[PDB]
RNA sequence: CCUACCGCAGUAUAUUCCUAAACACUAUGAAAUGACCCUAGUUGGUCCAUGAUCAUUUGGGUAAAACCAUACUGCAGACAUCU
């Protein structure tokens, strides 16, 4: 219970909060280029070079649509985006700072430049961590996929996410409570859980989220523990 | 006695119509708060009535010459007096 809580007037049920309005240059009301230029450089692994180096100009294409210059560096081994002049989208940087990254990540070009959508989220997981022995590792990573796939098609329709499994990495794309689901199952997949206590705890979530009036109360005696 | 090659000088190496493009000009309107470019100025740079930069199309122009190769045509086979 939060006590010194002021009452909030405005607030009424009839605003969708979660809607994302479309920026564009009379919404940037200051009239006036950015300050000073703002950079974001990743590192990629060294066998996705060709394939960025056959992309790239496509890369750049799409970063045209929003002002934002790109670099690829292949001696340095690096992939840099920097705001120009011409942009007005301030947040549209750090969605292009995801994309290089989502490229770096074994990601496809066609399903990572979806990050330049306003309703598009994505995190990437850190799964070399936790885990030191290489076979224990290489076994908990491939519960994630599972057999033929179908854990991890179990995963992408309970959590409405792109989910790529690449190294020591989980790339997710989607909504962000998609994104928090995954790297709870991902990270409880990591620390000899496995993903199939998830799969059917988001079961008995989706089902219990239908039914109205069940929102009020505790779904603890609903939910198996494990 | 005649042909062919040889010397020199010319002609041709696609033609007509429509059309695309380039370059430059020209016709009309727009000029000093003139016009354009650059993460852009403690005083930026470039072009600008010697016509910039824009729009309509106003209309015409240029895209050669020299040589090689092939064919054709023509002129000569000339040691050069002149006082």
């Amino acid at each position: 219970v939060s006590t010194h809580n002021r009452d909030k007037p405005w607030d009424t049920d009839d605003i969708d909060k979660w809607k994302i309005e479309e920026f564009k240059e009379e919404d940037n009301a200051s009239g006036q280029p950015f300050a000073e230029e703002s950079s974001f450089m990743t590192l990629f692994p060294k066998y996705r070079e060709s394939y960025l180096k056959t992309i790239w100009n496509d890369v750049t294409r799409a970063l045209d649509k929003h002002n934002i210059a790109c670099v690829l560096d292949l001696v340095e081994g690096s992939m840099t985006v920097k705001t120009t002049r011409k942009t007005y989208d301030p947040a549209i940087i750090l969605k292009a700072r995801d994309l290089i990254k989502l490229l770096a990540r074994s990601v496809p070009f066609p399903q990572a430049v979806k990050i330049l959508q306003d309703d598009m989220a994505c995190d990437v997981i850190k799964i070399g961590n936790f885990v030191t022995n290489k076979e224990r590792f290489v076994k908990r990573r491939q519960r994630l996929v599972g057999p033929n796939g179908n854990t991890l098609k179990a995963l992408e329709l309970l959590t409405k996410c792109y989910i790529l499994v690449q190294g020591n990495t989980v790339s997710a794309m989607g909504p962000f409570k998609g994104l928090k689901e995954v790297r709870r199952v991902v990270e409880d997949c990591m620390k000899n859980i496995h993903p199939i206590y998830h799969i059917k705890e988001l079961m008995i979530k989706r089902e219990l989220a239908k039914r109205p009036e069940l929102a009020n109360e505790d779904w603890s005696r609903f939910l198996p523990m494990f």
